[PDB]
């Protein structure tokens, strides 16, 4: 029965009923079932599997990393009622063997447990003679190269579906990669497991992306204009930044304050406590709490999607209207390219480096909707065009080139979704290369059929189809349509680019 969690749900969080697509996620792990489950931070998705923890028989056990954010997730639980306890190699030994006689006599509801200690091969014996209900990856995406923080430990986890295949795995996210998402799957095998999308949306939250110009004037002009004594978070790249820009506010009235990993420990608790606790104060920040917060400005560009997204989500958690505002230039992507060139990283995270910037890129330069185009990076699709974006409001000039993508996308289809961007526009052009030749390319009927163009459009508008996921590269240089190629090839979507 599916209301036995409903009681617990009250009994304990005080919530009457499940949110958006909670109510299906805890039935599906409480059942025994496997599960992918992407949402924003929150007891929301902690719900996920403690309450499911609660309905099944036996211990929870929660992969996580946070070994240090750890030990209040137990004091929050251990008053509501819930029994639950952590097992890491921060832990005296006789601490560490108490923890594992409660485990074992089923003493536990929640046992929480740094990876490190699970993946030993002894506490992998425990497990088998312990009563357990199920596994919960929380932070799945670590196991990936590609979503946040790798880790070598995470991608072991492959061993929770062996030698526990008759146990529930739900492993959850709230960074939903697109190539992130695809690796989850196949390190936990939940590639045949259902994959649950909470919304990442934040209705109240109005996003505007803009050209930088005098962003200290676009700034002040902005904040007077439209949250003249109101409390906001204003993002800065560096320390300087922050500085500087916090003294200029206080100098023309507004009372800012500089926020960053630098000064000393006690005015960074008393600059949270004179955001947290009065009025209409400002802080500047690099990259680092408020019911009542009114805007987010954002005077360089964030380092992701994931970034942008977390800081944005700052604002308005009072569900009042609250403006996100951005600008960036010029020189911003042109320092940023620099460092990615300049960096001594590993070739895979220059790899991730590069499209989380395409990413970020492709977001702000949108044609339509920027709220779709958001939400879509995490796996969300919005129906409609939200009306709440700048982009919505003051819909900017477009070209469209509905007509040319749909062409493009049947070029790399009745070549069997292989060939590279040069190759495609090849065929696209009706040019009788001789690798075109080698495969016969010259005369199926699409050869040639974009000859209208040039070599220079063409390759535009796959990298557009490209970014916006209606081809997939990571073939190397090879495009494969993906399924949202649907969209414009039958369903009437559009593909416009600013007219710029
Ligand atoms: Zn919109």
């Amino acid at each position: 029965l599916h209301d036995r969690a409903l009681h617990l749900l009250q009994t304990i969080w005080g919530y009457p009923a499940f949110r958006g697509v909670q109510g299906e996620i805890v039935q599906q792990v409480a059942e025994g079932g496997n599960a992918l489950v992407l949402m924003p931070t929150g007891g929301g998705k902690s719900l996920c599997y403690q309450l499911p923890s609660l309905l099944r028989p036996g211990t929870g056990i929660v992969v996580s990393p946070l070994i240090a954010l750890m030990k209040d997730q137990v004091d929050t639980l251990r008053q509501n009622g819930v029994r639950a306890a952590f097992l890491n190699s921060t832990l005296l030994p006789h601490e560490a063997r108490e923890v594992e006689d409660a485990l074992l006599r089923g003493d536990l509801d929640l046992l929480y447990v740094a990876p490190e200690r699970l993946l030993m091969p002894r506490t992998l014996d425990l497990l088998e003679r312990a009563p357990v209900a199920l596994f919960a990856i929380d932070e799945a995406h670590c196991v990936s190269q590609w979503g946040h923080d790798f880790r070598p430990e995470y991608q072991q986890l492959s061993v929770l579906a062996e030698r526990f295949p008759e146990l529930p795995r739900v492993a959850l996210t709230a960074t939903a990669d697109e190539r992130t998402r695809a690796d989850i799957k196949s390190v936990l095998r939940l590639e045949d497991a259902p994959q649950f999308v909470s919304s990442f949306d934040r209705p109240n939250i109005q996003y505007r992306v803009g050209l930088k110009d005098s962003p200290k004037t676009q700034l002040l002009h902005f904040i007077r204009e439209e949250h003249p004594g109101d409390a906001g978070i204003v993002y800065c790249l560096s320390r300087k930044s922050v500085e500087e820009t916090a003294k200029w506010l206080q100098a023309q009235g507004i009372d800012a304050l500089a926020y960053h990993a630098g000064l000393s420990s006690t005015e960074r608790n008393n600059v949270q406590e004179r955001f947290l606790n009065e009025e209409g104060v400002i802080v500047c920040a690099t990259v680092a709490d408020k019911p009542n917060v009114r805007f987010v400005a954002h005077l360089d560009l964030p380092k992701s999607m994931e970034g942008y997204y977390q800081e944005t989500g700052r604002a308005g958690r009072d569900g009042l209207p609250s403006t996100a505002w951005m600008v960036y230039g010029l020189s911003d992507v042109v320092n940023v390219r620099r460092m990615l060139a300049q960096s001594d990283a590993p070739e895979e995270v220059k790899r991730v480096e590069a499209s989380k910037l395409d990413a970020l890129l492709t977001y702000c330069e949108a044609a339509t909707c920027r709220r779709q185009v958001l939400l879509h990076y995490f796996g969300e699709e919005l129906s409609e065009p939200c009306g709440n974006c700048d982009v919505c409001l003051n819909p900017p000039r477009v070209r469209d080139l509905t007509r040319e993508a749909q062409m493009a996308l049947s070029a790399t289809i009745r070549t069997g979704n292989r060939f590279g961007a040069a190759h495609l526009t090849d065929v696209l052009l009706g040019r009788e290369t001789d690798k075109v030749l080698a495969q016969g390319h010259h005369q199926l009927p699409t050869f040639g059929v974009g000859k209208e163009h040039d070599e220079k459009l063409w390759r535009s508008v796959l990298r557009q189809l490209v970014s916006l996921g209606y081809l997939s590269a990571d073939d190397h240089f090879g495009l494969r349509a993906t399924g949202k190629s649907r969209g414009i090839l039958k369903e009437g979507q559009k593909l416009l680019l600013r007219e710029d």
